[PDB]
């Protein structure tokens, strides 16, 4: 069984890795084990001295902060994340851009990037008074927990990996994460998309050139974001399984809202819902315009990917009729 998880990581650079059967085959670790042989690859563990049994430690403990009963905001999904952010960050157009602790603090913030998730979405967080609106004043309630968390858990016995990084280096890496993962709340896609845009405009080459912090980090909250929103560009068989999941996930919450007497949100009832137009619609609306956006900023890197998603649409438009 190791030696298959073996082989599945080979992949670990890869668009398409087989995330759920790591997930199966790492005995639910899929979080874990992605991002050691992220760090692995990227040497990461020696650049900023992070000991072995401390990185695995966190992770382990980062992982069974994700809710095992949510069928998409899971710990799979923050592997994936974490594994696409880690494909998107080798990116041929983006080849030395970024510091080591920059990518040390967009891999960190997909890890963390949905911890301890309960499966509903922010404005039904709101819309039942419930605690985490109350204490986050109904602004990217999720999100700022998720932060929250993920660096809490950092002040466990042996679980703080960011240890022998100076004092700036932790300040800058917290200002970063803090940032990226905010910018993965969906109220900030249009503002987001709209500065993603102005940057292909005005784009600059030599590879990209992104001279100052405003730049840099405006780039990787894209990233993120992209990443998050990546399942519709994966093949197919990923892709089906994702849509199973958020639908999943979805529905329940439209039971939630159901039995409170409470309007039921887009897509969450069972009852009234086209899987189908649904994701024809998130794709046209919200992925594609992100996507070729991104796909214009490294063209032609993306093309690929741009190209799975167009065929991954038209598959889904098909089944319509
Ligand atoms: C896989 O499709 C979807 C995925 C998401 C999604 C992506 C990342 C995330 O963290 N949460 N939700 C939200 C909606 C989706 O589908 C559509 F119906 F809107
Ligand atoms: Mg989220
Ligand atoms: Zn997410």
């Amino acid at each position: 069984q190791e030696d298959v998880l073996a082989k599945e990581l080979e992949d670990v650079n890869k668009w398409g890795l087989h995330v759920f059967r790591i997930a199966e085959l790492s005995g639910n670790r899929p979080l874990t084990v992605i991002m050691h042989t992220i760090f692995q690859e990227r040497d990461l563990l020696k650049t900023f001295k992070i000991p072995v049994d401390t990185l695995i430690t966190y992770l382990m403990t980062l992982e069974d902060h994700y809710h095992a009963d949510v069928a998409y905001h899971n710990n799979i999904h923050a592997a994936d994340v974490v594994q696409s952010t880690h494909v998107l960050l080798s990116t041929p157009a983006l080849e030395a851009v970024f510091t080591d602790l920059e990518i040390l603090a967009a891999i960190f913030a997909s890890a963390i990037h949905d911890v301890d998730h309960p499966g509903v979405s922010n404005q039904f967080l709101i819309n039942t008074n419930s605690e985490l609106a109350l204490m986050y004043n109904d602004s990217s309630v999720l999100e700022n927990h998720h932060l929250a968390v993920g660096f809490k858990l950092l002040q466990e016995e042996n679980c703080d990996i960011f240890q022998n990084l100076t004092k700036k280096q932790r300040q800058s890496l917290r200002k970063m994460v803090i940032d990226i993962v905010l910018a993965t709340d969906m109220s900030k896609h249009m503002n987001l998309l709209a500065d993603l845009k102005t940057m292909v405009e005005t784009k600059k080459v030599t590879v990209l050139l992104l001279d100052n912090y405003s730049d840099r980090i405006q780039v990787l909250q894209n990233m993120v974001h992209c990443a998050d929103l990546s399942n519709p560009t994966k093949p197919l068989q990923l892709y089906r399984q994702w849509t199973d999941r958020i639908m999943e996930e979805f529905f329940r919450q439209g039971d939630r809202e159901r039995e409170r007497g409470m309007e039921i949100s887009p897509m969450c009832d069972k009852h009234n819902a086209s899987v189908e137009k649904s994701q024809v619609g998130f794709i046209d609306y919200i992925v594609h315009p992100l996507w070729e956006t991104w796909a214009d900023l490294v063209h032609p890197d993306a093309q690929d990917i741009l190209d799975t998603l167009e065929d991954n649409r038209e598959w889904y438009q098909s089944t319509i009729p």
